[PDB]
């Protein structure tokens, strides 16, 4: 089937976050795309109440479950807040979550 205009707007925001690269050309999204399975990483799933990754967000988007951009932002904020809970502020993952959140809000503003 085809994508609604809203779905196309969401996908542009999604792809912006996914494709963002720092000054060295590293994609900050890499660790956020796909969490390991609960058997692979039990301590994550036993610590974080609502596990979330970019692939889960992309599925919800393609299933036409987000009503507007603020709905999808809510799930990005969950993912990023989870990364801040699970990791330390000095860590690379924690820092990248903050950059990508900024990229997300700046993309929403541009659109
Ligand atoms: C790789 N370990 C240290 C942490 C992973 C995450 O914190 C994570 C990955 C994907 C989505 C959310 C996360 O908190």
């Amino acid at each position: 089937k085809y994508m609604t205009p809203m779905q196309q707007k969401l996908n542009e925001v999604y792809e912006a976050v996914k494709n963002y690269t720092d000054k060295r050309g590293r994609r900050l999204s890499a660790i956020f795309l796909r969490l390991p399975s609960r058997s692979e990483l039990p301590d994550y799933y036993l610590t974080i109440k609502k596990p979330m990754d970019m692939e889960k967000i992309r599925s919800h988007m393609m299933a036409n479950k987000y009503q507007d951009i603020d709905s999808m932002v809510e799930d990005f904020v969950m993912m990023f807040n989870n990364a801040c809970t699970y990791n330390e502020p000095e860590s690379l993952i924690y820092k990248d979550a903050l950059v990508l959140h900024k990229v997300l809000l700046e993309t929403r503003r541009d659109l």
